């Protein structure tokens, strides 16, 4: 008719790089570098499309024995307690 199957692994991780669910509402994606299987938004400073496993629901990535989350759950070496945004601080 139109279109066979779905288009390109660059739709689905293009689906990451964004935000919101363009093509699959619900699959997940596992960055073995942070050790987290996620839905599509986690907006904390996340590791790269070069370690990563796409699928259509977290219970195959749940079925792999990964990380679930549901809640873009964060950590940087204690958020709270520590910081230093950059490396120019000795004086002031
Ligand atoms: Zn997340």
């Amino acid at each position: 008719m139109k279109k066979a199957t779905c288009l390109t692994d660059d739709q689905r991780w293009q689906s990451v790089l964004a935000r919101d669910p363009n093509a699959d509402g619900e699959f997940v994606f596992a960055v073995r570098t942070t050790g987290i299987f996620c839905r599509p938004s986690c907006r904390a400073r996340h590791a790269l499309r070069e370690n990563v496993s796409f699928y259509a629901n977290a219970s195959e990535a749940l079925a792999a024995g990964f990380r679930p989350c549901k809640r873009c759950q964060p950590d940087k070496a204690n958020p709270r307690q520590h910081r230093l945004d950059k490396i120019t601080h000795a004086c002031r």
